[PDB]
């Protein structure tokens, strides 16, 4: 202890305050033992290129098999949402249907058979979710963030994050931010539907004014 009081918030998560009713969150899956996809499966385009300006329907195998490479010895099978270090999201069939029931535009589903860490197919109706309509959007002038955790497009420290709806159409309920692979922003509605659905696990960070939390 010895930094005085640095003027910052701990984010807000507030609907009633003044500005916005719909709050924006960074979508993360709170699943560690589920195992992140550490290393890219067969047929996968580069880490950052997964949702970089394009759809993967032409680049990622449709109806193929993919698997978790054992970079890490432990970790279990798949959950509803499967986290990873790349710019792609894996979603279960039931969770897929949730997102579709909200009418989330700019979403594309690439279904494959996913084998977990043990090399067994436990994701038969799972589809990788692509966010389209992405164009360089992240405010980098008002957003206090330190880049390069692994590569240039990996943000480590974030003190402030301003919405990238400046270049991406703000009507999108779910989209992905350009200068970061894992940064997928969702609206309040999106996770609210997941809360009531009773899905495996989610981790939300505030997109608006994201203070000190690590995606």
């Amino acid at each position: 202890m010895g930094s005085s009081h640095h003027h910052h918030h701990h984010s807000s998560g507030l609907v009633p305050r003044g500005s916005h009713m719909v709050k924006y969150f960074v979508f993360k899956v709170m699943a560690e033992e589920a195992g992140y996809i550490e290393k890219l499966p067969n047929g996968s385009p580069t880490d950052w290129k997964f949702h970089e300006g394009i759809s993967l329907a032409k680049d990622f195998p449709v109806g193929g098999e993919v698997s978790f490479s054992k970079n890490y010895p432990d970790n279990r099978n798949l959950y509803d949402f499967q986290p990873n270090i790349m710019s792609n999201l894996l979603v279960s069939g039931r969770a897929r249907k949730l997102i579709e029931s909200l009418g989330v535009t700019n979403a594309e589903w690439l279904p494959v058979a996913i084998k977990d860490h043990q090399g067994k197919v436990v994701g038969p109706d799972y589809a990788f979710l692509n966010l389209l309509g992405a164009e360089d959007a992240i405010d980098m002038e008002r957003s206090e963030y330190e880049m390069d955790s692994l590569e240039k497009d990996q943000i480590g420290n974030i003190d402030a994050l301003a919405l990238d709806t400046s270049a991406i159409r703000p009507d999108a309920k779910m989209f992905r931010c350009t200068k970061e692979r894992r940064l997928i922003l969702i609206r309040e509605d999106v996770h609210a539907a997941f809360e009531q659905a009773g899905l495996t696990g989610f981790k939300v960070y505030e997109a608006e004014g994201w203070d000190g939390l690590e995606l």
